[PDB]
């Protein structure tokens, strides 16, 4: 995975510095546009290296693709493919809804649940599954990613919980209550991500304050079916949001339900 900082031209920051220390670059060797995550320097060197190691272990059509890293000498790089249409959240808000119709929404959900079915089998845990962490390429190709948005991001999307920031409105109750993350809380976050897709990137639990979200989920409040969302997709959302993690379907299951539907 190692490669020459001589094979890479660092150009502008991607998405106007929304992704933090991540740069648009060219992989000279192949006249290729890449994304390069850099490191400041900060005492974040530990988690940056776990990250590269993890990425080495995973490969799937629907996971953002590692291409190389630069971790002998600073500056420390990690290098992936570059996705033309950018993050999914903005893509949905900005799209031609006649192009990105019902069938496309469904295709988008399918691909993500295939990426997740994969991490599941490899016993990985994403931990921050959301449209903002997905990328779109040509022909509505969607890849799941993880950009480390907790400390970058600008607003009430992430809120503080003991030196950590959690996106409350994506977070499974057991994770809010007991700090318990598992593939099942990924399943919960996928149900919220389903709702983002169906509302074309609306914010979840609109206007509901953060501090009442847990209490509402406990009293069994769930977000309504969006306008135009197939009932079986919504029933699936409803299963991802089962109170008990073990009552939640698996991404194997979800992917199968989504693969059938794709008709
Ligand atoms: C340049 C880079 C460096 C690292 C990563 N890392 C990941 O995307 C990633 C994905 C999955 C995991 C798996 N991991 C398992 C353990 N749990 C806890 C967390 C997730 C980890 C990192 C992506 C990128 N890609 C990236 N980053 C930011 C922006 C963009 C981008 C933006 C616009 C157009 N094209 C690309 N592309």
């Amino acid at each position: 995975w190692e490669m020459e900082r001589t094979d890479i031209t660092m150009k502008h920051k991607l998405g106007g510095g929304q992704y933090g220390e991540v740069y648009e670059g060219v992989w000279k060797k192949y006249s290729l546009t890449v994304a390069v995550k850099t490191l400041k320097d900060t005492m974040e060197v530990e988690e940056f290296l776990k990250e590269a190691a993890v990425m080495k272990e995973i490969k799937h059509p629907n996971l953002v693709q590692l291409l190389g890293v630069c971790t002998r000498e600073p500056p420390f790089y990690i290098i992936t493919e570059f996705m033309t249409y950018g993050n999914l959240l903005d893509y949905l808000r900005e799209c031609n809804r006649q192009e990105v119709n019902a069938v496309v929404l469904l295709y988008m959900a399918t691909q993500i649940s295939s990426a997740m079915e994969y991490l599941e089998k490899k016993n990985f845990i994403h931990r921050d599954l959301a449209a903002r962490n997905c990328l779109v390429g040509e022909n509505h190709l969607v890849k799941v990613a993880d950009f480390g948005l907790s400390r970058l991001m600008t607003g009430d999307t992430y809120t503080a919980h003991a030196g950590a920031k959690f996106p409350i409105k994506w977070t499974a109750p057991e994770s809010l209550a007991y700090n318990k993350f598992s593939i099942k809380s990924d399943v919960w976050a996928f149900g919220v991500l389903l709702w983002e897709i169906a509302t074309y990137g609306m914010s979840p639990y609109p206007g509901i304050d953060l501090s009442q979200v847990y209490e509402l989920l406990e009293k069994d409040y769930r977000m309504e079916r969006p306008e135009g969302c197939p009932e079986k997709v919504y029933e699936l959302m409803r299963a991802c949001w089962q109170w008990n993690p073990s009552d939640r379907p698996s991404f194997a299951e979800i992917h199968q339900a989504f693969e059938t539907m794709f008709q």
